[PDB]
């Protein structure tokens, strides 16, 4: 239902919003983490590291309230950038408002974790703006629930990085995420689904080209849509047993609202 | 992999499926859209004169909706070993390492159960025995305590899977799929089980365009579903471990307790 010319034409548009919108890309995630540069991220893996990481890392946002709290107000600036690249999604913002606010609500955090993976490798994360780097262990040596939090994040991220998706291919699959129409309480699907369609034959058709001897990588890249739902869902009922366990924390309003009944 | 070859192993396939499945959907649909009317259970009396008339198996405690979860149970187990003859006959499958054959059954029974469920559902109910029977939605979403909610949510899966109007031809390949998943925990050599996979999803993607040449992207859209699955999957365990620690009457003989574990 579209021709090669304007696949690839939706391909750049979404592409350029998309190095528009997200200030950390995938390609410069990577430069940082392979090193070989003298962009040397500080390297946060225990307490006292954490301490010189504060006084060193110019961060814009108890140790594992912290660094919690700290996360949740990256999640809100990482909902804010989303938001802004979904309105560039040819035929976003024609939709009904109220499908607009039901595809972010249920899209931001799947796009979160995938974008997430781009900052990660085995032993560790990129924080801001790859200035610092927390290891995956010293995360999952916080207390209380906090230490089992990032660690599913990281086993997608091993999964999702074998791929070997770059920057170009994202966008088009973060676009196809957002415009799911099978999200809980849309009103007008069919629109959505037409939009989706021309996403899903532009991601099928740069995926060919930029991937040519990566057999059925369309197939294996909307097949981790499965885990992406699974770890947004272990994340919801992660947060409830700390609103009940820590009843002195607070939660973000915008993340409060994205949440509720999800 | 050539053309050829796709259509020979999506042939082979749906060969395969229709030798191992007692009712397909072809002959589903012909029931339920009245095109040896079945015998419509739609309330507890029609139940047991059903019982009474055509004996249903596994319908046969003597509270009614205890007895009716029992019987969903006595056929998935039936269902299980359908789908396992048809795994033997997907090409590679009896070549895999014999841990992984059983892990990648263990583990994909259930998506494949619910799948091939909605091929003998509609919006108004589902068909039992081989199709001799019709249990109503409206009866089984009635039934009392967490028993009603229990069934509906299958319904509710159904009615979205079958707007994708798929075959017994294209459903042959996409079983095949979910099997041969590559990411079930435990799986000792995972290489030939995705090799397989990757074989399967290229013949169900030049099947989808063959067979639904105007239904743009089906294939993404099916596979979409995969998502859907492992959804209600996780939530029907969550569902079954509150019925086993709530209710007392559930009892059967030990052995059958140990078949339809
Ligand atoms: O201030 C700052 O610039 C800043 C910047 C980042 C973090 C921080 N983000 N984060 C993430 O997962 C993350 C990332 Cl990388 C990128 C995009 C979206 C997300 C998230 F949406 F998924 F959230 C973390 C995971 C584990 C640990 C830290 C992060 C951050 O953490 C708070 C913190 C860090 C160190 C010391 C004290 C507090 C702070
Ligand atoms: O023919 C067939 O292919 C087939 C296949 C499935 C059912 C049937 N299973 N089922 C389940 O909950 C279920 C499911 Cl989806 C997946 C795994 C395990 C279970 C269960 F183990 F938990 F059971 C149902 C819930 C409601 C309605 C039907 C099912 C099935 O039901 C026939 C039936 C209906 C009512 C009374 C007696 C039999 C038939």
């Amino acid at each position: 239902h579209m021709e090669s010319a304007d696949l690839r034409a939706l391909a750049k548009h979404l592409y350029d919003s998309y190095i528009k919108s997200f200030p950390l890309t995938k390609a410069k995630a990577r430069a940082i983490l392979t090193g070989k540069t003298t962009k040397s991220p500080f390297v946060i893996y225990d307490m006292n590291s954490l301490m010189m990481g504060e006084d060193k890392i110019k961060f814009k946002h108890e140790v594992a309230i912290r660094i919690f709290q700290g996360c949740q107000f990256r999640s809100v600036e990482a909902v804010q950038e989303i938001t802004e690249y979904a309105k560039s999604i040819p035929g976003f913002v024609n939709l009904d408002l109220n499908d607009q606010v039901t595809l972010l609500k249920y899209g931001v955090h799947e796009i979160i974790y995938t974008m997430l993976a781009s900052l990660m490798n085995k032993d560790g994360v990129l924080i801001s703006e790859g200035q610092g780097f927390m290891t995956r262990e010293f995360l999952k040596s916080l207390r209380k629930p906090f230490g089992d939090f990032m660690e599913p994040k990281f086993e997608f991220a091993v999964k999702f990085n074998a791929l070997e998706l770059d920057d170009s291919d994202l966008a088009i699959f973060i676009a196809v995420i957002i415009l799911s129409g099978d999200r809980p309480g849309l009103l007008n699907v069919k629109p959505i689904e037409d939009i989706q369609d021309n996403l899903l034959q532009a991601l099928e058709l740069q995926l060919k080209l930029n991937h040519p001897e990566s057999s059925q990588l369309f197939a294996k890249l909307l097949q981790k849509m499965t885990d992406l739902r699974q770890i947004v869902t272990e994340h919801v009922q992660l947060l409830q047993v700390i609103k009940k366990t820590e009843t002195d924390m607070s939660l973000h309003p915008l993340l409060q609202e994205i949440y509720k009944d999800l």
